[PDB]
């Protein structure tokens, strides 16, 4: 019986749901505390919803005691995601085996998520330590060790004979509705077909004159797209870019927040995309960047190399392996 205690949001349950997935094809009882919006996600994946107040969107470990109510059913095994403290704090109460997952950057002793910013332990890894990302693409490979498995992204339209785009800022800070006529008014009259994921905060029947190689929706499935798509103007999220590199779809960044800027000059140092900063991005500069990465051949071989990497890295199916083999 696992037992799988996460924040409440997209970028850190997604990759959670295909590991309860293979957990669940193996004959482990996985149960999963989340709130009401992720309860159906969770159990379509075969996993134990187990609703809980939360009432946000510092550290709020009012949520501890909520998931305590069950010491009838204690879990053989807590998985936690790196944020979801209240699951670290659980899994040493009662002394139970835990494992750390990470859904953005892996921390050791030589990197820490921070620009420089003193603000006031359990930040040290834990026995097993999955990341959702390859090896090659974590900063500062070279200094992580075997308590860290690098497992890779964690998954479960009609097109045409014109390049495929895809646009989209993620599922929080996609609350920007001028970017948004950018993109139109950068590729109207272009040969690319555009699929634009606006967000629940703008509405499509707003926008004015949209244009017939655009097609926007508050939601997309993004895994679909990205099977066809050439190329992806993303805002760094660790899940969509790790998704890109799966998929061999170059990438245009634009971060929003600080880890999205890491990943930003990540994505651009690896020769995999382009860094534009937000303050940047104007119809011009949204047209040369798509410009430049989508005729750079060489680029393209990069983003192929890092998809084979991502492939390799094993998925949701060796982070289950290395699970069952932790006992
Ligand atoms: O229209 C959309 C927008 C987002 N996503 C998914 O939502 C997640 C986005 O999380 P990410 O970590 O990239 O950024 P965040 O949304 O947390 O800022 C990924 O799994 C995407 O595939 C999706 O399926 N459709």
């Amino acid at each position: 019986h696992i037992s799988m205690i996460n924040i409440p949001a997209y970028g850190h349950v997604n990759p959670t749901l295909a590991l309860v997935e293979k957990l669940c094809e193996k004959g482990h009882r996985v149960t999963y505390a989340t709130t009401e919006e992720f309860a159906p996600a969770v159990q379509q994946a075969g996993g134990e919803a187990l609703i809980y107040h939360t009432s946000l969107n510092e550290s709020l470990s009012i949520l501890p005691q909520l998931e305590e109510l069950y010491k009838d059913d204690q879990p053989d095994l807590i998985i936690y995601d790196f944020v979801a403290l209240a699951g670290k704090l659980f899994a040493e109460k009662l002394n139970v085996p835990v494992i750390k997952l990470c859904s953005s950057y892996a921390q050791n002793e030589s990197f820490q998520l921070g620009n420089e910013d003193m603000l006031k332990q359990l930040a040290v890894p834990e026995a097993l330590n999955i990341v959702f990302m390859p090896k090659s693409f974590q900063i500062q490979h070279e200094t992580f060790d075997d308590r860290f498995c690098f497992v890779g992204p964690s998954l479960g339209i009609d097109k045409d004979d014109r390049p495929l785009m895809l646009i989209s800022l993620g599922t929080a800070f996609n609350a920007w509705p001028e970017f948004y006529k950018m993109c139109i008014k950068a590729f109207r009259d272009s040969s690319w077909q555009v699929i634009m994921s606006v967000g629940k905060t703008i509405d499509p029947e707003s926008l004015e004159d949209i244009p017939a190689n655009f097609t926007i929706r508050q939601s997309v499935p993004q895994l679909e797209v990205l099977e066809k798509a050439d190329l992806f103007i993303s805002h760094g999220g660790m899940n969509s870019t790790m998704e890109a590199m799966n998929a061999g779809v170059p990438l245009v960044v634009i971060p929003q927040m600080y880890e999205q800027e890491l990943t930003a000059n990540r994505v651009d140092e690896l020769g995999l995309g382009v860094y534009l900063p937000k303050e940047e991005v104007t119809v011009s500069s949204l047209q040369e960047a798509v410009q430049a990465v989508s005729s750079d051949q060489e680029l393209l071989s990069r983003v192929k190399n890092m998809q084979k990497d991502v492939k390799e890295a094993g998925g949701a199916e060796r982070a289950a392996a290395e699970i069952e083999a932790f006992m």
